[PDB]
């Protein structure tokens, strides 16, 4: 049958964005983990956006039905701070996850943003590994690919170069090497990169819909026509699409999580003032490959099943 709409909304603050969908091998389940901002609180400035944690939303019916699991609750030094838009892969029997830290709980953009590496046996629970040393002290929203040489590559925003998307190269996971500016077009964020249809493809989230961008090495990138900067007619899916994570099944069907401000009014005084715009919901559609592009028609029906993995 058609996915839920929306896919998942968070039950604790209603803050569910930046998702990353990864199969549970131990428990043989998708889970997806996602920034939980407090969408659903009364606070100051830009509070909502810090203070996060990470969600974990469940299905055992292939994608049907989610149900809220509880958080991953990471530490990185003493206090109550800012965790943010997990990037996990599973590799040699463990999962490795790249989230953004912020320190503390800001209530406005003036503070500084990592990367730092966390790894787990079990999706629960997690040990710090280190903090990776990027472009700048202000880098955000990891994504990681396998190179074919078996070098792992990273893209990240680097909010002290023109929120421009960065890569980066590590063979061990743990230490990356800066390869440079990926993408100097336009400022965006979260970066995802997967191979579909005998190419690379990097999804962004310029903030008009996402971007799209095809390559052959992953390295020189060819830019196409926005997805999901129309809205949709599905319930909290009528406003642009945000910081997608794509799933390849196989070489015929491959999906891309997003989130929706459903409320809209991003970019207006109007959602700073009113805590009813800043909930956010998680959804799915089904991308297409289109005269040679990734092409997404977020009203098209379609039949969405996430098998175990073998
Ligand atoms: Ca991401
Ligand atoms: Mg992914």
């Amino acid at each position: 049958p058609r996915p839920p709409a929306p896919l998942f909304r968070d039950p604790i603050y209603d803050g569910a964005a930046d998702p990353t969908i990864i199969y549970n091998h131990l428990e043989k389940s998708w889970w997806i983990l996602y920034t939980n901002r407090r969408a659903n609180q009364k606070l100051p400035g830009k509070a909502f956006m810090h203070g996060t944690d990470i969600g974990i939303a469940e299905s055992k019916d292939g994608g049907r039905t989610w149900f809220y699991r509880g958080t991953i609750e990471l530490q990185y030094g003493r206090g109550r701070n800012t965790f943010w838009a997990p990037e996990v892969i599973f590799y040699e029997g463990e999962y490795h996850m790249y989230v953004s830290f912020v320190p503390g709980v800001p209530q406005d953009w003036n503070a500084e943003r990592y990367i730092l590496y966390y790894k787990s046996k079990n999706l629960w629970d997690w040990e710090f590994v280190c903090k990776l040393e990027l472009s700048s002290n202000k880098v955000i929203d990891a994504c990681v690919f396998q190179m074919p040489d078996g070098t792992f590559r990273m893209w990240y925003k680097d909010e002290a170069d023109h929120s421009y998307i960065y890569a980066a190269e590590s063979n061990n996971l743990k230490d990356w090497k800066i390869l440079g500016p990926a993408l100097t077009d336009r400022p965006q964020e979260g970066p995802n990169v997967f191979w579909w249809k005998s190419k690379y493809w990097m999804i962004t989230d310029p903030w008009c819909g996402l971007g799209v961008y095809s390559s052959e090495d992953a390295t020189a990138w060819h830019r196409h026509e926005n997805i999901l900067d129309r809205p949709g007619k599905r319930e909290d899916d009528g406003q642009i699409g945000h910081h997608a994570d794509v799933l390849v099944i196989d070489d015929e069907t491959a999906y891309i999580f997003y989130f929706t401000h459903p409320e809209g009014m991003e970019g207006t005084e109007e959602f700073w003032k009113d805590s009813k715009y800043w909930r956010t919901s998680l959804q799915v559609a089904k991308l297409e490959y289109v005269d040679g592009k990734v092409v997404c028609d977020r009203d098209k029906e379609f039949d969405f099943y996430l098998p175990d993995l073998f």
